[PDB]
């Protein structure tokens, strides 16, 4: 719990202090920056990429105009997996800053029950209706409410077992 | 994927030999153990997160299996590490009853929950751990089945399988 507890409080600082607005949106680089930030002095391999390299080139490319399109490259940066370990918390994040971008909502996950974000996200691969429905029930466009941030990060822990 | 990469490091100290340049019953030589283990998994893989409390600890004699299992109660309970005390004081264990005794931990034989259960009753009575540990204990140090087989015991005690 000691690696999880600190990086929970550096997803919380990332926020606090605004340094969330320097992450590249979108990109490859800006995912490495969300995992270097919240694993930085815990994990070794910290915004480190574990083709792979050649399939994150092509996801990064995928475009952003629309919800479906939006979770589409979720899935697939999902299923690339590209860090040893971290992945779901920083690309939860990497989500969120894609959506408040281009259709100026977030994700409010507190909302968004463990067991429904799991099986959703372990049908995507073969269908992410289950996804896109459970998610677009839950966005907000309150994208600067600390309370949906801070309830928001703690839920996103919570997902992969940290309480 | 952590546990599973430091798995293999920790199968790749003895299978290299490397486990016999591992400074014996010291702070360095954990220090070595917890490098070997977690090296490129965590950023402070060999560092403390004390310091004069180690240096108390480290100093402890040696001689029997009482004075080594009080030895490694005290550095369980320093903690000298952000994570993966456990399973490199328990190297870290071996090789001071192995030096001392000639003897080490079969601990495939021990259970987890027996074993989770002793060590949280060892800072107020160490009876429990001594007793069971000591019924584990094999002159057969360098079986290569024991040493393996006990490593992935060692892991299953945090979780990992």
């Amino acid at each position: 719990k000691s690696i999880d507890e600190q990086s929970l409080h550096n997803a919380r600082r990332l926020f606090e202090s605004g340094d969330i607005d320097r992450i590249e949106v979108g990109t490859t680089a800006g995912l490495q920056q969300i995992h270097r930030y919240l694993f930085g002095g815990l994990y070794d391999f910290a915004g480190q990429i574990r083709y792979l390299k050649e399939a994150l080139v092509k996801i990064e490319q995928m475009p952003e105009r629309t919800f479906e399109e939006i979770i589409a490259k979720y899935v697939r940066m999902n299923i690339a997996h590209p860090f040893l370990e971290g992945n779901g918390r920083s690309t939860r994040i990497w989500l969120d800053l894609v959506l408040k971008k281009n259709l100026k909502k977030v994700v409010n996950w507190q909302n968004v029950s463990k067991t429904l974000y799991l099986q959703a996200m372990e049908r995507s691969p073969v269908n992410d209706l289950e996804l896109r429905f459970l998610l677009k029930d839950n966005l907000t466009d309150d994208v600067d409410n600390r309370e949906i941030i801070f309830k928001g990060i703690e839920q996103s822990y919570y997902y992969e077992g940290y309480e």
